[PDB]
């Protein structure tokens, strides 16, 4: 774990704008997307080789509101205009959602909840894992951007309700995703500074790394020979319009780390994708990869909003109610005078005028998947369509009912009694904002309805470029040399209640693997 301090911007000595980058240049590694996974992977690769991260968004400095936790709601409430750190999109489903557009990626705009993955993930996954490295990697991240949270009035009040509700055992303060109520790590220090993955660039090597911002990567270039396809570089546009080239050297590679939506998109626009689909759009086919854009997952978020009669303090989420089929936590916040996008599933949702609390549920997996589709010719700056097919698989919905039933109990416990508006028993007495639970806690066919109408995103989407589908165990795009994907898009199921821990890790992991195979060869 780390000691509270200022956000570390020493990496700016080697961060550039893309208008300030050479029109063409050679590197040992090119990393598209300077996000959650890119930054650590950049840092890692730079220890021993020449590296360039390329990032469509801005320095965090440009938008001072994502350096603190107070700003968390704010970033969401700001209009999307192409420049700002939060990109507003809606699914084919109709559910409002965001993703980051800033150096440090979505770890720069997120809720900052840290958790190490479910150990039982590592074995049933498709990659074979070095567990001395994984664990030692978590150390390296934690030792830098992860902090032990201080008691907070409202959160400890949620710990007690979870333990009263049945969520056992009490694990105390622990980083490991296990079953039971616990108090987990956060990327918000005890002054409320945001520490995100941009700071892991500082863990790099200043003499070897070159970050670039406002570099929208448009195309991955390939080479005919010899004898098979290889990545040679990428093309990116600067803010003026000028396209630049970045090339890989002998023995080098290009690594896409643009997230569930970015990677499938860049690959598809570069003509690695399902043949009949690319033809359909007149995109020249470079390798027929049927599974690119496929198997996109997003865990449904189902919640209850309460408006206590007395005010409650805003909190950063640190207390978690982990059960096998779903995960829970609770957010308290100042009122909303302008709606923060993606918090609620549509913009016409009532806003809270006083302080309120938000009890949420996240189904694991999930099992239901969808698809990335392009709709703009090529324009990388045009957000692709995604469909997630919420509650399409009947098991996701069972776990929703369960989880909502369990929130029903959270509301019944002795801890929540001072937050009811009147002294009515059970779940009644709460002043509800938006859609309330079913009255009868034994009405399956009614809770199923709740789950389906109330659903929003947990923002934890992942998929679209799976190992054992598009990538091999080393994270290579199969049948293409020198091309790799590392990020949210690489696995079909969520690693924990909260994924950034896994992804931050997954970045420096693949780093060391690549570095290793550079010494054993
Ligand atoms: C509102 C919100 C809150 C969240 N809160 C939590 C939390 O509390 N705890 C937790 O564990 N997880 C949380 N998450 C999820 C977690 O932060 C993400 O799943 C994690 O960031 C994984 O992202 P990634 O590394 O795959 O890609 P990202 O971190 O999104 O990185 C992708 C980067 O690549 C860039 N990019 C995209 N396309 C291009 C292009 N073609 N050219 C150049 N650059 C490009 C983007 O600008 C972006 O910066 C939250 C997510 C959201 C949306």
């Amino acid at each position: 774990l780390a000691t509270t301090s200022d956000h570390d911007f020493s990496y700016l000595s080697f961060a550039y704008d893309a208008t300030d980058l050479e029109l063409e240049g050679s590197y040992d590694y090119v990393i598209v997307g300077g996000g959650t996974s890119g930054c650590p992977l950049a840092a890692t690769l730079s220890e021993k080789y020449k590296v360039l991260v390329l990032e469509r968004g801005t320095l965090p400095t440009a938008y001072p509101n994502l350096l603190t936790s107070d700003g968390f709601i704010y970033n969401l409430q700001q209009e999307d205009d192409g420049q700002t750190p939060v990109e507003r999109f809606v699914s084919g489903d109709g559910i409002d959602d965001v993703r980051g557009r800033v150096l440090g990626g979505t770890s720069m705009i997120n809720a900052g909840v840290y958790a190490r993955a479910n150990t039982k993930i590592f074995s049933a996954s498709g990659i074979e894992w070095d567990m001395d490295l994984v664990n030692q990697t978590y150390d390296w991240v934690e030792d830098t951007i992860v902090y032990k949270p201080d008691k907070q009035a409202w959160q400890s009040l949620t710990k007690t309700a979870f333990l009263e509700a049945g969520v056992l055992p009490d694990n105390g303060f622990s980083l490991d995703h296990e079953a039971g109520t616990r108090l987990t790590g956060s990327t918000f220090d005890n002054n409320g500074t945001r520490h995100a993955s941009d700071e892991l660039l500082n863990k790099g090597d200043p003499n070897n790394l070159r970050v670039a911002v406002h570099a929208s990567v448009e195309k991955i270039i390939f080479s005919s020979n010899s004898s098979g396809v290889t990545a040679i570089g990428v093309i990116y546009k600067d803010s003026n319009g000028t396209p630049h080239q970045a090339f890989v050297r002998g023995e080098g590679e290009v690594i896409v780390s643009a997230g569930p939506i970015g990677s499938p998109q860049l690959l598809l626009l570069s003509g690695v994708g399902p043949e009949s689909y690319l033809s359909s759009l007149n995109i020249p086919v470079v390798l027929s990869h049927p599974y690119v854009g496929q198997f996109l997952h997003d865990n449904p978020r189902n919640f209850i909003n309460i408006l206590p009669p007395n005010p409650i303090e805003p909190s950063t989420v640190t207390v978690l109610g982990i059960t096998s089929n779903f995960y829970q936590c609770s957010f308290s916040s100042l009122p909303f005078s302008i709606p923060p996008f993606a918090f609620f599933p549509n913009p016409t949702y009532p806003l809270p005028n006083s302080t309120f609390a938000h009890f949420v549920n996240k189904v694991p997996g999930p099992l239901s998947y969808g698809s990335i589709t392009l709709n703009s010719d090529s324009d990388v700056r045009v957000a692709p369509n995604v469909k997630f097919n919420y509650y399409s698989n009947s098991t996701d919905l069972a776990h929703c009912v369960s989880g909502m039933k369990k929130i029903g109990e959270l509301l019944s416990s002795d801890a929540l009694k001072p937050y009811k508006v009147e002294d009515l028993p059970g779940i009644d007495g709460f002043d509800i904002l938006g859609i309330p639970l079913p009255e009868n806690q034994t009405d399956d066919a009614a809770f199923e309805t709740f789950c389906r109408e109330a659903v929003a995103s947990y923002w934890h989407y992942h998929g679209g470029c799976l190992v054992g589908e598009v990538l091999d165990g080393d994270f290579r795009v199969t049948g293409i040399n020198a091309l790799r994907v590392v990020d949210g898009s690489t696995f079909p199921y969520s690693p924990a209640s909260h994924p950034q821990g896994f992804y931050l890790m997954l970045g420096r992991y693949v780093g060391s693997k690549i570095l290793q195979e550079r010494s054993a060869a």
